RNA sequence: GCCA
């Protein structure tokens, strides 16, 4: 020792200081009981000062009113855990009820009242803390709401009463108003901030008033949401608190609003790398079946808790050979991976979440501090959220030589832990030290690997999915005629062998029954096990009498209830949940396994508002049954959207609207808007007038109207919609037009490709002399294209990217376009293509018919512009369910060229860019997809790849005047390639010719043929094209001045002008509103409206039915209603915490789906999966459900959010 | 009325 037995025996009981703070201070004091009290007391501002250098981010506030003055408090400290502690309470609590004596508001006078008995905790504790501020309010009825502990309001209102300034209490607490009224805002802060808008907006071209008038609106809602009275009401956003109040009959003086840690840093604290810089300073110097578990650290800040998890990593890699920031390591049996509970609060929210799951918590103590007062609610925590078994280490014991002191904290420790049920007694704890193990220091090297000794034995092995009950969520149910019941799903545990009995449980009475059999799309086996995606045969039971929903699982394995209490998230605004609180009501979705059910909720004790962003538990009650256990994770959702997570804790026992409204909508709907002439036109003179240019003199000039790319980009922008708003739509009826030019199209590309097939199968000018640039591209385009697609289509890739998909094939029509009707009749299929169908059918004990063995496909026609329509091509089926997968092949390989097709984004930004750069050209071929030579594709492709495209291509055409083609061009739109295959040739070109100009080949990208590359390759990309075949369209190409386009998104000088079209006549209230909001998302920055344009709108307002012009959406909500501020739609509809606003939709009827064919479709996209801070991993993807479009409107009601 |  270095002193004698229990010498600090009682020297911490009335301290509660550090070990070695009482082994020392008692030491310099010769046993000096209550001297040593005085050398720590005197000595205890050394500490305090030591740790004004560690940022305090977390903390408390409190709030209290004596008749009518009232104080709210910030007193923060620097962690969760700490701020709930019983000291860190009384400490705040006295500092507040000493304040409304004390009438404070200079933070000083209360802060060094108590900075005596403030660095009496500090030090008994080991958190820099304080008195961060303080402020008070006096009104007439004043109240206050405090949201748990993070946050508090203090309210003062004259003429209000008891439940009216708490819920504007509540509401501020929610809403962070930053003014009391509109007019409050500083006419600094605002005669400046209009004079920075105004140059936003001035730039863009936009006339003085128009500008004016914009930034004005829009600086009148700049303020309206930030102050209290032009604030939606939180329990009422139907109406504002300024309405409110003027509405009740009183009025709010003032209010505070604190929330602990505003305007602080929190500087963020990655835990894994970190690990990775203490452990730096000591680096300088099969079987994958293994168990995976999951611990967690949890202890006092630097009780070495970092270093530790520090030293585990080390020592481990010096013996043996190996969400959300986290840090792995293994043992010769098992493997672990370590997580830090820095929060309460944090550590429930990803627990809850399921990002972070506990196994077994590992506490960290130092042994020369033993215990601080806040361990107890370390302790509480792994109570809370239930950790099964606490591992514990004492850190750096080097540092306490009287071993009867190690013998002391670890007897100290064994009696918190038992105070909250845990097994203290019988709990393995390692006395060690993490600081030496990094250092090399094999005798505590050893520690290190006891501790780990025990993470092996005391945290058991976690039971694996296949042992326990099987059990599987059912997704879909058929009947296939003479096979019997099929269900579909993917077994979440055990296994299920053919013969075993099976019981049905979920939403009915829990049936029972027997696996028939079991089966992959291609296998049929015996047995499911864990993980796997299956179709279950059973016997007896009928398609009628099972839903989605209900799972299927070993009889008695799992029941079904309705009520239980448990543990869920809210998400925030931030994290795509709701933006607006809660209360008592909320009606919202659970989605448990495979469904969304419905159910109520009651909060705890003393809650009545909840937050995005707030842990919470609520007792659930379901409107009906479901198959549950203890554990069980759902999302809540609000129609489609995930707004919280949660898990089943305990299960209980189980004991507005508008329907004329809806007939009224309904019937407005089915109505005819009706009026004199052609509205579509009418509607965009009106608007170019209101913009002061001239209307379209007749049909004739809005097809054949040019821009002008020079001026402003306010002039530009609608001068630009002039050109195009009317050159789609399809109702001229002034023109000797049909479709005949669509044909003539047609014979003209086929007949180029015939040109181009002669010319590039003969390049033999007998002669060297010479060397000419299309040729040198193909040469070198073909070397790339070579290196990036590989010899041949991989079996894999042909394997994991053949489907069916959408709509005609050469034998279905648009009403059988589903692939379940693909699977379900027989397909045709061309001559060469045979072998890939009786290669799948080798491929499957399923029944896989050829219809027809042609070598046709159908040339058919749809709508492009009011010139001209578009020829496309249907397949036969079998051919396209081939071409899918090289085109699902190609789709990758391109992602190594920079190239991603799902992605028109990357495309349009180029556009935007090019467009105040001027250094990327935007380019546009022709009759693109159709000038793609025979000749051309075979220089240029592998030779295996090559055949494969012409095993898969339909080579003769069907016209619909009964004649033939045998195609010269490659292939056609409608081709389940021709448009990946398009891409990889025009970027293959478009790169070689960056090689041969010494540009940067990654400058090149390409989405179809919409293609971007440098602006100085486009003289020589035209000529390449040229020789190659292909025809640039000079019209839609630009390389130089302000404009550019691409995919969708028209850039100038790089303000968006991208335009809308009106397509068709307009003759139902869904063809205005949809015109009226391509008006309004065109003409509104921000919810604000171009007054030129907005003149116009209103105009057109009006010849919809009346119900229908106040009935609003926000955006991003279709367009079955008009697009507006959904707070003011007296239809909208609150239920429940969520509103609902009903909108139309095209009224359909149910169909028949083909059982075997919607069966095989949804087994063999199972199949395409396994060749492929989150919870989308809670839901799935749907059965089959087909229908038919009849001409009549609905209304169907649909959840919004607020914004 | 296909392919993205
Ligand atoms: N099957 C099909 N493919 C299309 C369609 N639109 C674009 N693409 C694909 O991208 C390429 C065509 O681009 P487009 O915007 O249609 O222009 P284009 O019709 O070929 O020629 P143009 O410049 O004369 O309009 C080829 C084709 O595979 C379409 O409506 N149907
Ligand atoms: N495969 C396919 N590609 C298309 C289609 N329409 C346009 N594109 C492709 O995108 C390129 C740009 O043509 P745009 O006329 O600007 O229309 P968009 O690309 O469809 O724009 P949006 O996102 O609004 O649909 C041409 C073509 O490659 C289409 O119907 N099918
Ligand atoms: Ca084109
Ligand atoms: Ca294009």
């Amino acid at each position: 020792a270095e002193i004698t037995a229990s010498l600090v025996k009682e020297l911490r009981e009335r301290t509660g200081a550090g070990m070695m703070d009482c082994k020392k201070a008692l030491t310099e004091a010769n046993g000096d009981i209550e001297l040593a009290i005085e050398n720590m007391r005197k000595s205890g501002a050394i500490k305090a000062a030591k740790k004004a250098g560690n940022v305090a981010a977390d903390g408390v506030i409190k709030t209290k009113i004596d008749g009518n003055y009232g104080i709210i408090l910030e007193v923060n400290c620097q962690t969760d855990f700490v701020a709930k502690d019983a000291g860190f309470q009384a400490f705040a609590d006295k500092v507040l009820d000493a304040a409304v004596a004390g009438k404070i508001t200079d933070v000083e006078v209360l802060k060094a009242q108590f900075e005596e008995e403030r660095v009496a905790l500090v030090a008994k504790i080991g958190e820099n803390i304080n008195i961060r501020r303080v402020a008070a309010l006096e009104g007439d009825v004043l109240g206050s709401y405090q949201h748990g502990a993070r946050i508090g309001v203090l309210v003062a209102a004259k003429g209000a009463d008891e439940e009216l300034v708490k819920h504007i209490a509540m509401h501020v607490a929610a809403s962070k108003p930053e003014f009391i009224k509109p007019e409050d805002v500083s006419a600094e802060v605002v005669e400046k901030e209009y004079q920075v808008q105004l140059d936003i907006a001035m730039q863009s071209g936009k006339p003085k008033e128009i500008a004016e008038k914009m930034v004005e609106g829009r600086m009148k809602k700049f303020t309206g949401e930030v102050s209290l009275t032009g604030q939606p009401f939180v329990m009422e956003p139907s109406k504002t608190v300024g309405q409110l109040l003027k509405e009740h009959n009183a009025e709010v003086t003032g209010f505070i609003r604190f929330e602990v840690g505003e305007g602080i840093e929190k500087v963020e604290t990655d835990f894994a790398a970190e690990v990775a810089a203490m452990s730096k300073q000591s680096h300088m110097s099969f079987e994958r079946t293994k168990p995976h578990v999951n611990v967690g650290t949890i202890g006092h800040v630097d009780h070495g808790k970092t270093t530790l998890t520090a030293a585990i990593t080390t020592v481990l890699a010096k013996t043996y050979g190996g969400n959300t920031s986290h840090v792995e390591y293994d043992t010769p049996t098992r493997h672990y991976a370590h997580v830090d509970c820095p929060g309460h609060a944090d550590y429930v929210k990803n627990m809850i979440t399921g990002a972070a799951q506990m196994d077994g918590a590992i506490l960290v103590v130092a042994a020369t501090d033993g215990p601080m007062p806040q361990t107890r609610e370390h302790i509480l925590l792994g109570r809370q959220v239930g950790v099964p078994y606490i591992i514990v280490f004492l850190n750096k014991c080097d540092m306490v030589d009287d071993e009867e002191l190690l013998e002391l904290v670890e007897m100290e420790v064994r009696e918190l832990l038992s105070q909250y049920d845990f097994p203290g007694d019988d709990t393995p704890i390692v006395r060690g030290s993490a600081l030496k193990a990094l250092e090399g220091d094999a005798e505590w090297e050893a520690k290190i690997l006891e501790l780990a000794g025990f993470l092996d034995s005391y945290i058991p092995e976690p039971e694996r999915a296949i042992d326990k009950p099987f059990l599987l969520p059912i997704e879909d149910v058929f009947s296939i005629s003479g096979r019997g019941t099929v269900v579909t799903g993917r077994v979440e545990r055990g296994i299920i062998k053919v013969g075993e009995e099976v019981e049905i449980v979920g939403i009915k009475e829990t049936q029972k029954s027997t696996c028939t059999g079991v089966e992959m799309f291609r296998k049929l086996l015996d047995e499911g096990r864990a993980g796997e995606n299956v179709g279950v045969l059973l016997r007896g039971i009928k398609r009628e009498e099972i839903e989605r929903g209900q799972v299927l699982a070993k009889p008695g394995t799992i029941k079904p209830h309705t009520k239980f209490e448990s543990e869920v998230y809210i998400l925030s605004k931030d994290e795509g949940g709701r933006h607006t609180p809660f209360f008592k009501g909320y009606r919202p979705q659970f989605y448990f396994r495979t469904t969304d059910v419905t159910g109520t909720i009651e909060l705890p004790e003393g809650v009545e508002m909840v937050m995005p962003g707030d842990n919470i538990k609520m007792v659930v009650t379901l409107i009906h049954p479901i198959a549950m256990d203890d554990g069980l994770r759902f999302a809540i959702r609000e129609g489609g959207r995930t707004v919280g997570a949660g898990v089943v804790a305990k299960v209980l026992s189980g004991a507005s609207s508008r329907n004329s409204l809806s007939a009224q909508l309904r019937r407005a709907a089915n109505t005819r808007i009706e009026v004199e002439g052609n509205l579509a036109l009418s509607i965009a003179n009106d608007l170019l007038l209101a913009y002061g240019q001239s209307p379209f003199n007749s049909e004739a000039e809005c097809i054949s109207f040019s821009p002008r790319f020079d001026g402003t980009p306010d002039d530009f922008r609608i001068n630009y919609l002039k050109a195009e708003i009317m050159s789609k739509y399809d109702d001229f009826s002034l023109g000797i037009d049909t479709e005949a030019v669509a044909w003539e199209k047609f014979l003209a590309a086929e007949a180029e490709c015939a040109l181009t097939n002669a010319r590039l199968y003969r390049p033999d000018y007998s002669e060297d002399f010479n060397f000419s640039l299309g040729e040198s591209c193909i040469h070198m385009a073909r070397r790339k294209i070579a290196k990036l697609i590989g010899d041949v289509p991989s079996v894999e890739g042909m394997l994991r990217h053949c489907r069916f998909s959408g709509g005609a094939t050469t034998t279905n029509n648009r009403s059988y376009g589903h692939p379940s009707f693909k699977f379900a009749l027989p397909q045709a299929c061309t001559p060469r293509a045979l072998k890939y169908v009786l290669a799948l059918r080798a491929s499957t004990h399923f029944d896989i018919r050829i219809s027809d063995i042609s070598p046709f496909n159908k040339a058919v026609t749809v709508p492009k512009n009011s010139k001209t329509d578009r020829c496309i091509a249907i397949e036969p089926g079998w051919n396209m369910f081939f071409q899918l997968g090289i085109g699902g092949i190609l789709r990758d390989r391109l992602r190594c060229w920079g190239i991603d097709l799902n992605d028109q984004t990357i495309n349009q930004r180029r556009a935007h860019e090019g467009s105040v750069t001027n250094n990327l050209a935007t380019v546009d071929l022709s009759a693109a997809s159709d000038s793609i030579s025979l000749a051309l594709c075979e220089l240029l492709l592998p030779p295996g790849w090559f055949e494969v495209l012409m095993d898969l291509r339909s080579p003769k055409g069907r016209l619909p005047d009964g004649s033939v083609v045998t195609y010269e061009k490659i292939s056609s739109m409608g081709n389940g390639y021709t448009f990946e295959l398009e891409s990889l040739i025009f970027a293959s070109l478009a790169r070689s010719v960056c090689e041969i100009l010494d540009l940067d080949s990654s400058e090149v990208t390409v989405y179809g043929d919409d293609i971007i590359l440098p602006s100085c390759a486009v003289p020589a990309l035209r000529e390449v094209f040229k020789y190659v075949g292909f025809t640039t369209n000079t019209k839609k190409t630009f390389s130089e001045g302000p404009f550019r386009e691409s995919c969708g998104k028209h850039y100038y000088s790089g303000v968006d002008v991208t335009p809308f079209y009106i397509r068709h006549r307009i003759v139902s209230p869904a063809d205005l509103i949809l015109v009226l909001n391509n008006l309004y998302r065109w003409a509104t920055i921000d919810g604000v409206w171009d007054p030129r344009a907005h003149s116009v709108y209103l105009k057109y307002r009006k010849l919809l039915p009346k119900q229908l012009q106040r009935n609003t959406i926000p955006d991003g909500y279709g367009d079955g209603a008009l697009v507006g501020s959904v707070l003011i739609n007296p239809f909208a509809k609150n239920r429940g915490w969520i509103r609902y606003v009903p909108v139309i939709t095209d009224h359909t009827r149910d169909r028949e789906r083909a059982e075997l064919g919607s069966y095989l479709y949804d087994l063999f996209s199972r199949c395409l999966s396994e060749s492929n801070a989150i919870d989308q991993l809670i839901c799935r993807s749907n059965p089959t459900k087909i229908s038919r479009s009849t001409g009549k409107f609905d209304i169907q009601y649909i959840a919004c959010s607020s914004r």
